């Protein structure tokens, strides 16, 4: 039985530190994976409707919520907005299958989940004939509109962002009858790209950070061999040692230190279990400075090519 330490949000709303990450997580391994986190403790599950999971994370819960193993309260339940449903009829049906997919009645927290908008339609990733991304009506601001009459109807609890610049959370923050704050922006992190300057900004706004690819993502599809790999880093691997711990607990624990709630993925329930067992131990000042040395500024996750539509994220330094 574990518990992850809870992080305090704007809304004093309380998140749970660790959380379940489901991208890539197949159809028929997705909902053992949501029931094997249930039972071991985990309370947050971090989910998107572009995913296309959402229903088996539905069921997971909904069984386990029947069984009286949690109730829905203490559940922490996390979804995105994908940007070609930005216009506002739009963001509304895309909410609606989500939540009916999860089978709730609520989300504890819904995230624009890039900040660029897409062309709406069908395709979830509109290219032109030479395969380039192409842009949308609906700016992130707009969007936001629409997700903040969702918190007024009492169907999300609070609204947040995902892979923003300080630049963009500027423009948010700044946006006239602005109603809502986002509570989080969930971002990659991890000791190869480690967010000092975007971090400090956005704890000195009252917005936590969530760490996406926290073990970097060695399943992502583009993976190279060459590819930095932390869970292979011989550095990381020796601190692990000395606290009889694995690199993918260390690399998790890295965040907690921090203050930034951090989301694994696993489909394999030993690690699931394992990821979750970074409560019993303290990296030291030393091993925390030296890890946050191996930063390499290097983005895993850094496919859309849509460098040539206003509001790329990843051209800001932070
Ligand atoms: N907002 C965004 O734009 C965005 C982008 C990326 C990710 N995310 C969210 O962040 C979550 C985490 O990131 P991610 O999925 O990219 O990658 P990740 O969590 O860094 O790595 C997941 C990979 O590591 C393996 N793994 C899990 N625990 C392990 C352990 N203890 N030892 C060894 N290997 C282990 C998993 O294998 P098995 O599954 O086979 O065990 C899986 O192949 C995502 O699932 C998603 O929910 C959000």
């Amino acid at each position: 039985s574990h518990m992850a330490t809870f992080v305090e949000l704007s809304t004093k709303a309380k998140m749970p530190i660790v959380g379940l990450g489901t991208w890539k997580s197949p159809l028929g391994k997705v909902k053992e994976a949501v029931k094997v986190a249930i039972d071991a403790g985990y309370r947050h599950i971090d989910c998107a409707y572009v995913y296309q999971n959402e229903h088996e994370v539905g069921e997971a819960i909904q069984e386990k919520i029947q069984e009286k193993a949690v109730k829905r309260e203490d559940l922490f339940i996390v979804s995105k907005l994908w940007p070609t449903f930005f216009e506002r009829p739009l963001v509304r049906k895309a909410f609606e299958k989500t939540l009916k997919d999860l089978k709730l009645s609520y989300l504890d927290v819904y995230l624009i989940h890039w900040p660029q908008g897409f062309k709406s339609g069908d395709d979830l990733f509109p290219k032109d004939d030479k395969g380039n991304a192409i842009g949308g009506k609906a700016t992130f601001l707009d969007a936001w509109e629409a997700m903040e009459e969702l918190v007024d109807e009492g169907l999300v609890k609070a609204l947040g962002v995902s892979n923003f610049s300080h630049f963009q959370i500027e423009k948010l923050l700044n946006k006239p009858g602005l109603k809502y704050k986002p509570v989080t922006n969930q971002v990659e992190c991890h000791p190869y790209l480690t967010q000092e300057k975007l971090i400090q900004y956005c704890h000195s706004k009252g917005i936590t950070v969530t760490a996406y690819s926290p073990l970097g993502s060695p399943d992502r599809p583009w993976a190279k061999p060459e590819d930095p790999s932390l869970l292979e880093d011989p550095k990381i691997k020796e601190i692990a040692a000395k606290h009889k711990k694995t690199a993918a607990q260390v690399l998790i624990r890295f965040h907690i230190q921090r203050n930034v709630i951090v989301i694994p993925k696993s489909v394999t329930p030993a690690r699931i279990v394992e990821n979750i067992q970074v409560f019993d131990f303290k990296l030291s000042d030393e091993e925390m400075a030296t890890i946050l040395s191996f930063n390499r500024n290097w983005r895993a996750c850094n496919v859309l090519q849509s460098s040539h539509l206003e509001d790329y994220p990843f051209d800001a330094e932070y």
